[PDB]
This record gives structure tokens, C-alpha cells and sequence, in this order.
């Protein structure tokens, strides 16, 4: 399903009818494919209506997995996972960080 | 069990072990007995710890019902009620509210 075009007016109604439909197949396992602008919001969103108890499995499919508003699911039980290029251990990336902050 | 007197500089893991321990109780319906400055925060935790799904039941026992925070456990689908001596709905009441904001 599309939630790239969804408009800003009713963003909140459009999200609930969609994860509503999503309920037809009762799913628990899902993939968002999107940057994180979108990501901090429909997650926000998500743990408005409740749905991310243990059983949901949300994967984040960029490489900004850290970057997002991430540790608010963090404790729900729903296993969440992605992937991240960025690496905070690595020698001058952890001394930049560093210089950065 | 009392939440009034757990500290400020500790209130997250401590309602999480709170929650937990009714978690070990797998309880479903629950009463919480407080002024508003704890029924947020409480129900803030509530929300953000994944445990605000249809079949938990709460009953907010303050006279404060829509006073609290209360349209954001509404789309959760875990049943809620309370009790309120306001009425909007009455004669010079509304006048008043109307006046008044």
C-alpha cells in the first residue's frame, strides 16, 4: 500500500482507516519503506492506535534506522529491526561524532 | 498498589515494573485513584509501554474525566470510564463556558 501521497490535512483519519483495512488479513508483520519524515509520523501514529504490542514486527527498510524517533516502540514487545551504514564504534567515524557534537 | 509518592527523577522504570508486576498478574481492568498532574503521566506510561489495547478496562475515579489528557488513549480501543460532575450541556453552564473561555 502507498502512504507517500497521502495529504497533511487528514493525516490522522487516512492512517487509521488504512492500518483498519490492515486488520483484514490480521497482520503482524510489516515493512515501511520510507524516509524518515515519514517514518517519525506514521510511527507516531502507530502507537496511537495501540498497535505495536509484542506481535507486530515492524522493519525499517533505511539506512537511518537509529535516526528515527526510534525508542518509543522500543518497549511496546514489537520486535522492530532494520539496517544502518552509519557505524558510531568505527575509529575516525566515532572521533567525528564525537568533533561533530 | 501506590503510585503517589514514587520519585520524579525515576518515574519511567518504575511504572514500568508497576505494570509489569500486573503483567505477572496478567491483569485486564484496572482503576487508577488521582489527581490529574499523575492521571497523565500514568496514562502517558500506559500508552508508551504498549498496554492500552482493546481488553484493558480503565476506570478514571477523579470528578476530572474530560479533564485529563483523556483523546489520546480514545483510539486505543481498551475501554474507558470515569465520572463527572461538569455538565457543558446545562443552562447558564454553557453561557458560562462560552463566557468563561
Amino acid at each position: 500500500i502507498n502512504v507517500g501521497n497521502i495529504n497533511n490535512d487528514k493525516k490522522d483519519e487516512t492512517y487509521r482507516s488504512l492500518f483498519q483495512d490492515l486488520e483484514l488479513k490480521k497482520e503482524r508483520r510489516v515493512i515501511l519503506d520510507c524516509e524518515r519524515d515519514k517514518v517519525n509520523d506514521i510511527v507516531d501514529q502507530v502507537i496511537t492506535i495501540g498497535k505495536h504490542v509484542k506481535g507486530y514486527h515492524y522493519i525499517i527498510a533505511n539506512l537511518g534506522f537509529t535516526d528515527g524517533d526510534l525508542l518509543k516502540i522500543q518497549f511496546g514487545g514489537a520486535e522492530v529491526s532494520g539496517f544502518q551504514i552509519v557505524d558510531y564504534d568505527d575509529s575516525l567515524v566515532s572521533k567525528f561524532i564525537e568533533r561533530w557534537s
